[PDB]
């Protein structure tokens, strides 16, 4: 029960909601892949391509680095959950 204030996670939450509301093409791919942008534990930018809605589950448990408004890095563990019917929610949990 933590309010997600980190930009990168907030954008991914919106994208997951976008995907949840997008119909798949026959065979299960999204009509257009969604590009997700994160920063990994070592501080490197990463981008990932979401071709199918379930691809979002591959981000579950990924350790991310975020920057506070004070300029300090914070690491978090990303969480992605299927609440029912392949509808995904994105949140985080502390890493250390
Ligand atoms: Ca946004």
């Amino acid at each position: 029960g933590r309010h997600v204030v980190q930009q990168q996670v907030q954008v991914l939450q919106r994208q997951a909601s976008d995907i949840n509301n997008t119909k798949s093409l026959p065979g299960g791919k999204l009509p257009k892949p969604v590009t997700v942008k994160l920063t990994d534990e070592n501080g490197k930018p990463q981008t990932y391509t979401i071709n199918r809605r379930e691809d979002l589950m591959k981000l579950n448990g990924k350790v991310l680095s975020t920057k506070t408004t004070l300029g300090l890095e914070q690491t978090f563990r990303l969480r992605v959950e299927d609440i029912g019917g392949k509808n995904y929610r994105v949140f985080y949990e502390t890493n250390k």
